[PDB]
């Protein structure tokens, strides 16, 4: 199983760990950041330049752009790792392939105006992560009457729905999506149930590095989530899951490289 992008390719028969590199000189710091994440052993670079957070006071279109592009751009013409980016919009899908992005990732499934096309027309793999709701309203009262297979079923719509606007199954990536419109027991049940998603034959990406699945979990503010956090990324590679999402990549890839020697012993 592997992804193609930018004439390279990324090889998922192993886990990755990808390195959050959040935009929110700006320049200087970020490249340095990216450079610290590749020496420590992250694949792909996350470049996000609109917060996510329950709060959620959205970011104009010039704005994104400026906080991001120039970001990917300067990774692409140093280091050879691959690129992702958070965004829903798409001028800056569009505008970030150009200058040497290899994944769309957001949070938001191509659901914006002109996403969807955008993404199709770049040619990239694309993520499909589960949200119930938005951003903005998400947490207030997550529910569901089986939250497995209403985000299996969430999968099977969108793959189908980007298969018709002309993007190939073997592009797609899947992502439960955790802490996105869902409670602690929501959570886990997902990450107990990883495993059952690999019947669509797609990546599965996860991120749950330092969210409150954890800090709930310990009643520990964010900075106290390590240990939990390379538990829950543990936990999900052991069950197959491609690539971990993560603050922390030198003990993320730590923690996967004993992964990888208990799967290579299996
Ligand atoms: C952008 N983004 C965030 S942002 C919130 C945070 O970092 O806590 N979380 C995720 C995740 O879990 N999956 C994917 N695919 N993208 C994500």
């Amino acid at each position: 199983m592997k992804l193609f992008a930018q004439g390279t390719s990324l090889d998922l028969s192993h886990p990755h760990v990808m390195g959050i590199l959040n935009v929110t000189n700006s320049l200087i710091d970020a490249v340095k950041h990216a450079n610290l994440m590749i020496n420590a052993g992250a694949t792909i670079i996350d470049v996000g330049g609109e917060s996510t957070r329950p709060g959620a006071a959205e970011v104009s279109v010039e704005e994104e752009l400026q906080r991001v592009i120039p970001v990917v751009e300067a990774i692409a013409q140093r280091f050879e790792v691959w690129i992702s980016v958070d965004t829903s919009k798409p001028e800056v899908i569009r505008e970030s392939a150009k200058v040497g992005a290899h994944i769309i990732n957001d949070i938001r499934s191509l659901s914006e105006p002109g996403a969807l096309e955008a993404a199709a027309e770049t040619g990239l793999p694309v993520c499909l992560m589960h949200m119930q709701g938005n951003p903005k309203t998400m947490q207030e009262a997550p529910k569901y009457d089986d939250v497995f297979a209403e985000v299996n079923r969430y999968f099977i719509e969108q793959i189908a729905r980007c298969e018709q606007a002309g993007i190939a199954k073997e592009k797609l990536l899947l992502d439960p999506g955790f802490g996105f419109g869902k409670n602690l027991s929501h959570n886990y049940s997902l990450l107990a149930r990883l495993a059952e998603f690999h019947h669509f034959n797609l990546p599965l990406l996860v991120g749950m590095s330092r969210k409150s699945m954890i800090g709930q979990l310990l009643n520990v503010g964010p900075s106290e989530r390590l240990s939990g956090s390379l538990a829950c990324a543990v936990i999900a590679a052991m069950q197959g899951a491609h690539i971990i999402r993560v603050h922390d990549v030198k003990e993320t890839v730590e923690a996967m490289r004993v992964v990888e020697a208990t799967l290579s012993a299996k």
